[PDB]
């Protein structure tokens, strides 16, 4: 199902960072393209932990999900690396990282407006898997790539990607979910069997929350056991300094699965803002 690219086609360059049981480098893939014409085409090169092959399956899965589809803001995937005893994936690379990273750098410089603009496009993409009854299931700031920022001449706005969700919670072990709260919904962390479509609608308010936080990390300073208990007495985030968005986070993050809104609404919502 997975296009097929040689290890000799391939150099594996920097460290970008690590995910849940991964690793990922800066790549250079030698490819023939359009036209007979070579190219040497940065990649994004992911790597399984090889003491975590066991969760390769999920690993695979998680990534022709976003395959299955073709979206202007979903990360193309080129293939995976044929090399023995290795699960490496070949993806788009994108230039300017994070989402999360860009937010807490550049806290100062970003206003409502390049917020709003991210945020739309980032429901525009929910929406696309909406309709095609696609569960993410990993949405959060640091899955989101910034293909390009905005330029202060042509007006241009930034442009956002969604990174594919790694391995899935309904088979990560207990405590990684527990340490994700609360991006993780209150319906998974009870069983990892509720995941559904309204999940990724609270995930979504998380990530608005990241967005117009300037890269805090929501209930960083609470430990496991404290998360757990943030759900018991169902409370909900503080409202973000830029609080233009708050009402919105609060009704997309409902413990109530089935009254979060459809993302046509959100949509609505956001484009009703001056
Ligand atoms: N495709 C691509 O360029 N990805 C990509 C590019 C990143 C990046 C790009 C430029 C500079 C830099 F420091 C990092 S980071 C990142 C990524 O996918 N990170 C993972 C880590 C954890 C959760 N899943 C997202």
């Amino acid at each position: 199902v997975f296009h097929k690219i040689r290890n000799e086609d391939l150099i594996f360059n920097e460290s970008l960072g690590q995910g849940t049981f991964t690793k990922i480098f800066k790549g250079v893939r030698r490819e023939v393209g359009d036209y007979g014409q070579l190219h040497e085409t940065e990649v994004l090169l992911k790597v399984l932990d090889k003491a975590h092959r066991n969760y390769s399956e999920s690993f695979f899965e998680a990534a022709s999900m976003m395959s299955k589809l073709s979206h202007k803001h979903l990360v193309l995937n080129y293939g995976v690396c044929v090399c023995g005893d290795e699960n490496i994936l070949v993806q788009e690379f994108v230039k300017f990282g994070s989402l999360d990273t860009y937010l807490k750098k550049n806290k100062n410089c970003i206003n409502i407006l390049w917020k709003l603009e991210v945020a739309k496009q980032l429901a525009a993409a929910m929406h696309f898997l909406e309709e095609n009854t696609l569960i993410h299931g990993n949405v959060c700031a640091k899955n989101i790539l910034l293909i390009r920022e905005e330029d202060r001449k042509t007006g241009n706005p930034p442009f956002i990607k969604l990174s594919d969700p790694g391995i899935s919670i309904t088979v990560l072990p207990k405590d990684i979910l527990q340490e994700r709260i609360p991006w993780v919904p209150p319906e998974c962390i009870e069983n990892p069997k509720n995941l559904n479509l309204a999940t990724d609608k609270w995930s979504f308010g998380t990530t608005l929350w990241e967005i117009c936080s300037g890269g805090d990390k929501p209930l960083s300073a609470l430990d496991s056991q404290r998360k757990l208990q943030f759900y018991e007495d169902r409370h909900q985030l503080p409202a973000p300094k830029a609080a233009e968005l708050a009402n919105l986070i609060n009704n997309c993050m409902d413990y109530e699965p089935d009254h979060r809104p459809s993302f046509r609404a959100i949509i609505r919502d956001l484009n009703s803002l001056f």
